[PDB]
């Protein structure tokens, strides 16, 4: 139907459609070349998604254009009725692949990890997640009903959102990057400093580009040309699956303007939360450049 | 008609409606705050007025589309039948203004010396320069007949082309740089590094920009950026005056091109010739990067 409950699969609450892929994906066969874009929802995934297919067409827009982002980054846990699960999708995508995935590791296909598959990690702070995600959730309409903006923030900081945990799986994935290749990138990192982060992806995937094309790269990666390319704003979608005219995708894209959203009292109650729940993590984020 | 003759004012080879432009000039008057964009056809006019003009607007596209570009640089001695002369367009013209031209030192309104306006002079060298007026003399009709290539270069040589000497161009601007506030640029060193020119630029006019809009003002004055805008190549103006599918305004924009033009033997002739008459000059060009 419309709105449908999240459904959970070893303690993470998962969108119906995606939990049932879980069943497929357990036969996914990762290659050591694969590339493996992991991120909690709303921390830059479309974002570091165009970086990395531009570094990959060698910067050739065109070569970027053959296809929405979704497309050219199958979206590893995806699914949904009459559509290829993007396990079906990563059938027919030529390697060298980059693929896409939220799920905690508790979920992950062991074969990733095996394989020794390179992952670029992105965390983006809870704040502007939790704001960046109520909207989302309010045009996605894949997910349950939001609610009020203070009721979601709740559900938000008990996990209680599709993918479970933010703190969670920030806190995971940062220390998976002891024992696996992972490249762990931050929002508010790349909002500084685009071209910094760019070089560091480069080298990570051991590639190299002319000065000119990184140049080049930086600005079909700001915010103000993906808003506008419809092959990463999500705007091709159907409506049923996204509306834009709720709330677009390409939203406002800084950092800090979860300030306009919180109230003072919950902004204290987080604070408050936040600081037991990241107590042992040496984890740092910003809220604000 | 069409493709009339040059004619001559003052030793100078003018195009006819322009020559009769001169008349009316005389009565122009040039405020303190004027910007003079000066060069000899072909050598990077175009570029560095979108420069400028995006500085000018503080870096704002939107704005910078405004009108086509010699609509927002009015050409100074520009004129035809039926359109405004740039003088005329020059009245609901804006202060502060940034005005275009050609015209060597002994035809140049003397108002725009003794009021000490700024002026920003692009050099190209010369082979590049007569290669790519070779190709304009083609799609602009206004011209006279150009002939073969081996037949221009050699009017090229003895300043027999629309505006004259080359050699003589680059060389009284050079040298009125020393009693006049002039930034002498050259096309190549743009194309070797355009924000380390477009920062001299910034100086040059005292003004200041955020480090991000910089770099939005290079990736929008590269020629892969303003060969599609339609404010900047030219596109917009009548094939009676342009025609684009003879010869595309915006070319190759390349330095170093002209070497697919050039035979062995014009090549030889032109350096010898090219020595005598750059001798005494402490200018230096880079005929590639
Ligand atoms: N090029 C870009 N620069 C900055 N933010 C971008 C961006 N492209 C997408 N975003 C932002 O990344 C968030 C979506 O994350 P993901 O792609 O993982 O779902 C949205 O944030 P907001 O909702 O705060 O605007 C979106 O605006
Ligand atoms: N942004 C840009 N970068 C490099 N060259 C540019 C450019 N914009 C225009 N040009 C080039 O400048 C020359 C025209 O000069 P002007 O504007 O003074 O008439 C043409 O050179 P070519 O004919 O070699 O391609 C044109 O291609």
């Amino acid at each position: 139907t419309s709105r449908p409950p999240l459904e959970y699969v070893k303690g993470v609450p998962l969108i119906k459609y995606f939990a049932e892929a879980l069943g497929p994906l357990q036969s996914f066969q990762a290659r050591p070349d694969d590339l493996l874009i992991s991120t909690y929802p709303k921390s830059g995934t479309t974002w570091v998604s165009q970086i990395l297919d531009m570094i990959y067409q060698g910067g050739d827009l065109e070569k970027c254009h053959r296809a929405p982002i979704f497309m050219r980054v199958p979206f590893l846990e995806f699914k949904a009725p009459g559509i290829p699960s993007g396990m079906e999708t990563l059938k027919d995508t030529p390697a060298p692949r980059l693929l896409k995935t939220h799920l905690p590791l508790a979920l992950l296909p062991q074969t990733l990890l095996d394989q020794k598959v390179k992952v670029v990690y992105v965390a983006r702070n809870a704040k502007d997640v939790a704001v960046s995600y109520y909207h989302f959730y309010h045009m996605a309409k894949v997910h349950p009903e939001p609610g009020t903006w203070d009721s979601f923030l709740e559900k938000f900081m008990v996990g209680e959102v599709s993918y479970g945990s933010w703190y969670q799986h920030v806190q995971e994935w940062w220390e998976l990057s002891r024992t696996h290749p992972v490249l762990y990138l931050f929002y508010e990192d790349m909002k500084e400093n685009p071209k910094r982060e760019i070089q560091k992806i480069l080298e990570f995937v051991g590639r190299s580009l002319p000065e000119e094309t990184v140049d080049f790269v930086v600005q079909h990666t700001s915010f103000k040309e993906m808003k506008k390319n419809p092959m990463t704003n999500y705007t091709t979608v159907p409506q049923e699956f996204m509306d834009h005219s709720i709330s677009p995708f390409m939203r406002k894209g800084m950092a800090g303007d979860w300030k306009t959203t919180f109230t003072v009292a919950q902004n204290e109650r987080f604070d408050a939360d936040y600081a037991e729940k990241m107590a042992g993590c040496s984890l740092s984020f910003r809220s604000e450049l």
